[PDB]
Formats: structure tokens, C-alpha cells, sequence
């Protein structure tokens, strides 16, 4: 029992960060194999940052400008290309620490694992959303650019996430692993407004599931509600519209814990019209969104 | 930017944790050196549990009885003792991926990280507090017994928890790595209340500091108080008193911040006073007390 914000287990991940170097910027890169990824701005200086031509940057670029360090070990570059947002660097050894991995694109309201990283070093690991708007709410400082994002399915690390820039909001943008920014981003120091972020329903009711498993029931009602009715309060409260497909999605907690989907809406259409009255949901005293049904699943049956 | 509830990296803890089976009970051990640390309850039933003679217990129990498995190679067990409430079984080989370590038993207020397993495979991390009552409110089912909580200096993990138990009220006791439980509680499947939980005053201030150095500084207010006028207030709501050495430990934020200890105590008597008034801080709309000055720090300058 108890129910956590829990990060995945990071060792698969902290044996493949480097250090990349080229010219005076220094950021994080990801040895998978003979490739070293790392965002495409490690080749500028924070001048080029205004409006960058990466291409032209580039070319006066070589493998030997590029600098790549794991722990006290330098790594010999025989390969640079871009992929739109990230360089991949060509090494001559396969890392040995390369676990089973894929590169996937989330989608947004997953969640997934950052190892935030100073000089190629790990410093902690912590559990996001990608927000609605194709943000996330992370912590990274001056350097943490290159860390990245994942889940893990038993031995398989899926990379999802590559960090990029700081919005002026102090929010996060990134790519995904082929080195596409998640949402309308470019890797330029700009004006660039993220869209209105939502709430994601799905996961409030996957955390509302947690809550009855682990105890905390007061915010359980004698009212149901209809996917129609329900999403006009969504509407009023700026919380993603509910579909089937987030029910059938909600199924295991619903058979486990016996409260109907649409019983849960009604709760948390009772708790977003009369707030929480003081009181806390596991330790919260807000609606929690960054777990999702399978992140509830997963932490209420024990899987490693 | 950005403020996140971030754990240690857990691959130097994941490379140590293996399975121990005695009889039908499965748990984890530790694996440091050619040593592995376990809960003692590894050697009951569940019958046992409601008052284990763990002497007697053991006296059944010989070197071959006690089944070691790091991954999928088993270890041979060549000794073992009882200290305090863990066994420490000597294993006839060093573990490869021991990193440099300490035992140390943390104090009531201090933070670290959890890697949960289940039959010594690691499914999760999180930060935790040890409560001012000695407990910890973590995320642990059937089987999690043994996890070990650390903190990581560099590259020295210094572990200072080993999980034992779930207590009636859903919280979780354990003892540090000699088995000296923190609490006053036995290994047994008995009555057992936790004190009064107080909410660690100098964590709240810490945070706050987050707060402003991350932005959201709306809870900043005219006032200033005395150590003497903000414990009558923490009496009040269950905090615990501030002394000159929590203020003390507060000084390098209170200097990055240019805010008095005593001006941030006045914003906290405030907050304590008046609630929040439907706002959040650093996206939690109650007061976090599971970030020390040390963890607000590391988080705000980005050690590796
Ligand atoms: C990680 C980071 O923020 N790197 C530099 C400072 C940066 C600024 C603007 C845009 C981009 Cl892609 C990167
Ligand atoms: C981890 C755990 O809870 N193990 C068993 C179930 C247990 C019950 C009571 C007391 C103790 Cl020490 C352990």
C-alpha cells in the first residue's frame, strides 16, 4: 500500500550518457551502440542561438571537433549527420552499457522517466507528463540539455524524449529521439508560446482508482454521470474531453475497485464543481494528472 | 528552472539488490562486498509473524537453506548471523558492481531515495522523508521487503533503510542497515501506532526558498517574526519548533535569496494562518516538507 510518484529504475540509462563537446558548449549526449545522439545546438554559441542555420554550422564542423567523453574515457567520432533537431556521431566502439531500447514518439498525457544530467553525469531521476500542449514541467538547469526521457518494459528502455530548450515560462520543450520537437518548438532563443495546456481527465480518474485501492474514499459519491454531461464540466474546468477509448482504457481499475467509469466521472465532476473542501487525496491537495492507467496498474500489482 | 521531486540515480543500488528466499518467504537482500543484508522475517511464516522467536527461528536454519540469486547465477552462502533485526549471509564471492558505500542512520526530517524491488528485480524510485515519527510514507506491496533507501554523494551511496514492514495505518517502518529499526517498532505482525507525524518546519522554509528562486513568490508578505512568535504559530498547526540550527542550515538560501530566515518564517506563519486561498507553489497546494536546505540546493545548482 502507499502510492508514489515513482520514477523507473535509471542504471540502464545512466550507462549511456556522455559529455559532447564542440567548440565552448558542452551538453549531454545518449551512446546507444556506435551512435552518440545529442541536440543538433551543441555545435552553436549563444549568439547563433537568436537564429541558427544549422546546416551552414555544420559544415564547418568535423568528427574531430566533436568531443565525446563517457566517465575519464574520450570516444574516437569516424561519423556526424543531422536528423532534424539532434546530430547523430558515428564512434568507432559500441557501447558496452547498451541495454535493449527503442525510440518511441509518446503521445501526449503519457508519462515517462527524465535522468536529468550536468557534463554527462546523472544528478536524479524524476517521473513527467508530456503535457496536452507538448510541454512538460520538468527541472533542468544550464547543461541539462541532452538528458532524456523513458519507460521500461522489463529489459527495453523506449527513449521518448530528448531535452532541448526552456521556454520563457519556465517550461520544457524537446524531441523525440529522431530529433523532432514534440509540439510547434524550433531550437531558436524566440518568442514561442506554448498553446493552453489542459488537464489530462484520464489520468485524474486512473489517480482517483488509486485512491479508493489505497484507502482514500471520501471523494466517492451516490451520483453517476454521462461521457456527454461530464465532458461540459471538462469543458467549464479546461480538462481534456473524455472518450470511450479513456474508458475502455480505465477497465482493470474499474473491475478491480468495482466503482463503473462514469460513477468515477460523477466523483470527479463533484470534486472539479466543489473543489476538495481542505481535505487531501494521497497526500495531494490538488488533482493529480501525471499517472496513467497503466502507471496506476503497474505501482497497485507490483511489476519490475 | 522548474522544481521536481527528484530522487538519486539508482543504478549503483540496482547492481546490488538480490533475491532471498528461506523456505516459502521470498524478499530482497543487498549485496555489498561479499556480504548480503536482509530482513530476518525472511526466515518465517507468516504464522511466525505474530511473535517470532527469531534465536529459535534461526537455529533451524543452516548456510544451504538460505537461496541467494543475483539475476539468474545463484550465490553460495558460506556464513550467517542475525544482527539486530537483519541477517547478514556471507556469500563466497565479492559482488562485482559494489559501488563505494557507507551505512549510516539518518535523522528524522532527512530525505532519500527508495528503489522498490520485487524478488530482488527493481520496479521504481521516488524521495522519500523520514517522518518526525519515524515512519515513511512509500509505495510498498507483498514482496518489497528489503528495499533499501540511499543517498548518493558523488559516488559513494551511503544506504541508511531497509523496508521491514507496513504498519495497520498504511505508513512503513524499517531499520537502518545494523537492523536498528527507527521507531520504536518490532518485526512483528502486531499492534503498533506511530507517534504523532509533525510536518518538518525547516523542509516547508527550504521549499519556500525553492519557491522563490523558481518563481512563484505570490505567499512573499510585508511581515517578518521572532523564532519565539513563529513556534507559538508551529505549536499550533503541529510543526516542529525552529531552532538557530535549522535557521542556520537555511543561510545559503537565505543569501541566494536575499530573504531573512525570520522574513520566510513570517511568510510561512501567514501560509499556516490564512491556507493557501485556492493558489498552488511550485504546482502543490499544500506546504512540501519532504525537500531539505541540502535538497533545495543540490536541485538549485545542479550537482552531479
Ligand atoms: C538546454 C538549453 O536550454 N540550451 C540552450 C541554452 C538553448 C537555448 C535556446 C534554444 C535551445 Cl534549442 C537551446
Ligand atoms: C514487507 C512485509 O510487510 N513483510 C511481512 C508481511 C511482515 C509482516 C509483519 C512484520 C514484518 Cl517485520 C514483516
Amino acid at each position: 500500500s502507499g502510492f508514489r510518484k515513482m520514477a523507473f529504475p535509471s542504471g540502464k540509462v545512466e550507462g549511456c550518457m556522455v559529455q559532447v563537446t564542440c567548440g565552448t558548449t558542452t551538453l549531454n549526449g545518449l551512446w546507444l551502440d556506435d551512435v552518440v545522439y545529442c541536440p543538433r545546438h551543441v555545435i552553436c554559441t549563444s549568439e547563433d542561438m537568436l537564429n541558427p542555420n544549422y546546416e551552414d554550422l555544420l559544415i564547418r564542423k568535423s568528427n574531430h571537433n566533436f568531443l565525446v567523453q563517457a566517465g575519464n574515457v574520450q570516444l574516437r567520432v569516424i561519423g556526424h549527420s543531422m536528423q532534424n533537431c539532434v546530430l547523430k556521431l558515428k564512434v568507432d566502439t559500441a557501447n558496452p552499457k547498451t541495454p535493449k531500447y527503442k525510440f518511441v514518439r509518446i503521445q501526449p498525457g503519457q508519462t515517462f522517466s527524465v535522468l536529468a544530467c550536468y557534463n554527462g553525469s546523472p544528478s536524479g531521476v524524476y517521473q513527467c507528463a508530456m503535457r496536452p500542449n507538448f510541454t512538460i514541467k520538468g527541472s533542468f538547469l544550464n547543461g541539462s540539455c541532452g538528458s532524456v526521457g523513458f519507460n521500461i518494459d522489463y529489459d527495453c528502455v523506449s527513449f521518448c524524449y530528448m531535452h532541448h530548450m526552456e521556454l520563457p515560462t519556465g517550461v520544457h520543450a524537446g524531441t523525440d529521439l529522431e530529433g523532432n520537437f514534440y509540439g510547434p518548438f524550433v531550437d531558436r532563443q524566440t518568442a514561442q508560446a506554448a498553446g493552453t495546456d489542459t488537464t489530462i481527465t484520464v489520468n485524474v480518474l486512473a489517480w482517483l482508482y488509486a485512491a479508493v485501492i489505497n484507502g482514500d474514499r471520501w471523494f466517492l459519491n451516490r451520483f453517476t454521470t454521462t461521457l456527454n454531461d461530464f465532458n461540459l464540466v471538462a469543458m467549464k474546468y479546461n480538462y481534456e474531453p473524455l472518450t470511450q477509448d479513456h474508458v475502455d482504457i480505465l477497465g482493470p481499475l474499474s473491475a478491480q475497485t468495482g466503482i463503473a467509469v462514469l460513477d468515477m466521472c460523477a466523483s470527479l465532476k463533484e470534486l472539479l464543481q466543489n473543489g476538495m473542501n481542505g481535505r487531501t487525496i494521497l497526500g495531494s491537495a490538488l488533482l493529480e494528472d501525471e499517472f496513467t492507467p497503466f502507471d496506476v496498474v503497474r505501482q497497485c500489482s507490483g511489476v519490475t
